[PDB]
């Protein structure tokens, strides 16, 4: 349409290993994350599959707090040896007003302090959708938040996923 907007929504330098990170973040967060981080995720199903494979889509839905309340997610891609995976947002209403689409990677990154997590989004814009970094911010900040509960709960129980 007017064009994508490719944003990085998190870019996180963690000691924990990238393995451990994965397993938490893409493939084991259906599980993980309503537990260990209630207050930004209230319950996420599978919408298609039964676990985490190409082609599998997970509803994630919010707390009633959250400005929106549930996003889709299909699996497109899953690259396992390099931490990596693409999904789609097929429904939901977690956009920024103004975009038609939007596809993320969340990728983990083998570090000597340990992984570097990125999370990228890319937003395809409606015309003359006005974008700004007051629009993404919110996400960026959620995000941090979710990661800094996610590696402490890896920390303080290093064998989950080793």
């Amino acid at each position: 349409s007017m064009g994508v907007f490719t944003c990085t929504l998190a870019d996180i330098t963690s000691p924990v290993a990238p393995a451990r990170l994965f397993q938490a973040f893409t493939i084991d967060n259906h599980n993980l994350m309503p537990k260990v981080v209630p207050q930004f995720v209230k319950s996420i199903d599978f919408v298609q599959g039964d676990s985490t494979a190409v082609g599998c889509v997970k509803q994630i839905n919010f707390p009633a707090d959250a400005p929106f309340t549930y996003v889709k997610n299909r699996v497109d891609e899953i690259d396992a040896s390099k931490y990596y995976l693409k999904y789609t947002c097929i429904e939901g209403d977690a956009f920024p007003d103004t975009v038609e689409y939007a596809v993320y990677e969340d990728t983990f990154e083998q570090t000597e302090t340990g992984s570097r997590c990125k999370m990228v989004a890319h937003y395809h814009l409606k015309g003359d959708s006005v974008m700004k970094e007051e629009d993404v911010a919110p996400a960026k900040e959620g995000i941090q938040k979710m990661f800094k509960a996610v590696e402490e709960h890896l920390i303080a129980n290093p064998q989950l996923y080793a």
